[PDB]
């Protein structure tokens, strides 16, 4: 029964609990409840000019802020009151000062690569101290008597794993039901999972919050280390692997959920699978694209809870890429990327924590997290699995947008090989952007490079209506891009 189970586990950990120092207990509380930035500090730091600037900014308009970041900045605005390049620059620096201190989020965002230079040095070092301390606290395993007598439970927002499927998971017609087509897409390549942070799990299953439609049931290993937390919870050691055993729809009080049955396994077992897959997909695509033996183009940087889908979807994404773009274009541009040690990075950690970005972007205010990125300095395409591109149907479309940036790069390279610029920085394209730049997607308005990439993506849609739309509504752009493709292919 529930309370017998709770009693047994609490008692198992009673000596551990009683042995905790005040610092140890304080750290565990710090872990459960992140420390929010103080609005007072921020506002006092601002000058009259910036206060004047912040007062007028339409925060909703920002494309590069999270909902939570927007709320906080909205509250800042509210406390002060009582689209342009200059405004974007100010927000990019200010976004730095508004991050909560959140150990589990730092671990998830970095996949445990906590030296990544994506947060200020002082806080970066404090995270490291705290994580080392918590690691040392968690020395006691669940054991051989309890591991197969108890399940542990975790409710989860599907957007943590895939916001792309999360958009459609709940039946649009009926709150209470799960879309079974979307369910099947979720389940298809979900075979293993990694926890890079400290899982906080319930001893007895609890009702999910409204935005949580995933209900994990987890079997621990006898060797899994953990600590008891008040109110019938365990905190699990970080860096564990999970094998997915079963994924099914369940119904609790007339409301449908996805049950995920998982079993804890050594993380090394899963990491080995990811590394083997990485070699296999490179071997396949080296042969397909006629790349030299031993070329390392594709990288799996995979550390989080939808791990196997990052891997499996990379195959599908590259297939869609090859199926929708001219072969000569794909071969010439990819060879150019490889010549500069470029990578296709598929990842479930945030993009500022990817070396192909941060090695070339020292300033945090210049680092970007997004669905995807092209980094000319490393000739790399980065694609973030869990997020959803706002105007995209699927992840393949995001990859093709980034490949459009690589096309822009190579086309510009061919024009002047010794000083290599983007073709979107040419006079011809700048004039075209200023004329037609509002005629396609909302995001395509951002600047020349994004307009090119968005037009390129739409021109290679599986929806022929979308290619037509570009030709009709942005004819100069359509022609320009086809001219660049011909230019590259005839080189
Ligand atoms: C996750 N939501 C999104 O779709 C963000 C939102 C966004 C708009 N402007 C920004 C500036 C900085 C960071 C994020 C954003 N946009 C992107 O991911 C696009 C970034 C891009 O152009 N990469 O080449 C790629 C997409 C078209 C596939
Ligand atoms: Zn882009």
């Amino acid at each position: 029964s529930r309370y017998e189970k709770w009693e047994k586990i609490k008692q198992h950990y009673q000596h551990w609990s009683d042995s905790l120092s005040e610092e140890g207990r304080g750290l565990l509380k710090k872990l459960q409840i992140p420390i929010e930035p103080k609005k007072d500090d921020i506002i006092h730091s601002l000058s009259q000019e910036e206060k004047e600037l912040l007062k007028r900014i339409q925060i909703d308009s920002s494309d590069f802020l999270s909902t939570e970041e927007k709320e906080f900045l909205k509250k800042l605005q509210i406390d002060i009151r009582d689209l342009s390049e200059k405004e974007k620059e100010f927000l990019k620096k200010l976004k730095l000062d508004i991050q909560p201190y959140d150990i589990n989020q730092r671990l998830q965002d970095t996949g445990g690569l906590i030296d990544s230079p994506s947060i200020n040095l002082d806080v970066r070092k404090q995270y490291k101290r705290d994580i080392q301390n918590i690691d040392a606290l968690l020395h006691q395993s669940i054991g051989s008597t309890l591991y197969n007598k108890i399940y542990l439970y975790e409710n989860m927002n599907i957007n943590n794993l895939t916001a792309t499927l999360g958009a459609d998971l709940v039946d649009s017609t009926d709150n209470t039901k799960i879309n079974r087509g979307i369910f099947n897409e979720f389940k298809k390549n979900f075979k293993y999972s990694i926890s890079s942070n400290y899982m906080i799990v319930d001893i007895n299953e609890r009702p999910a919050l409204d935005n949580e439609r995933l209900k994990w049931r987890i079997q621990l290993s006898p060797d899994t280390r953990a600590g008891y937390l008040e109110n019938g919870k365990l905190i699990l050691q970080r860096n564990i692997g999970l094998e997915i055993k079963d994924v099914q729809i369940i119904k609790q009080s007339e409301k449908e959920y996805i049950r995920i049955d998982a079993k804890v396994v050594p993380k090394s077992k899963i990491d080995t699978k990811i590394q083997e897959a990485q070699l296999n997909i490179n071997q396949e695509w080296n042969k397909a694209l006629g790349l030299p033996k031993y070329t390392k183009l594709i990288t799996f940087n995979v550390h989080n809870r939808y791990a196997s889908n990052i891997v499996e979807s990379a195959y599908l994404i590259l297939n869609e890429w090859k199926n929708n773009i001219q072969s000569d274009l794909i071969k010439k541009v990819t060879n150019y990327l490889v010549d500069g040690n470029g990578r296709f990075v598929f990842t479930d950690i945030t993009l500022p924590n990817i070396a192909e970005q941060y090695t070339h972007q020292d300033e945090i205010y210049e680092q970007v997290h997004s669905k995807g990125l092209y980094v000319p300095e490393s000739r790399s395409i980065l694609l973030h699995g869990p997020s959803k591109g706002v105007e995209l149907r699927n992840d393949s479309e995001g990859f093709i947008h980034e490949f459009g940036h690589a096309v822009d790069d190579y086309a510009g390279y061919l024009l002047d090989k010794n000083q290599s610029d983007l073709v979107t920085n040419s006079k011809k394209f700048i004039d075209i952007f200023k004329e037609e730049g509002s005629n396609l997607t909302s995001y395509g308005r951002t600047n020349e490079a994004e307009f090119f990439a968005e037009a390129f993506r739409l021109m290679h849609s599986t929806d022929h209506a979308e290619r037509l739309k570009v030709q009709k509504n942005a004819p100069k752009t359509f022609q320009f891009i086809n001219d660049q493709i011909k230019f590259i292919i005839n080189s």
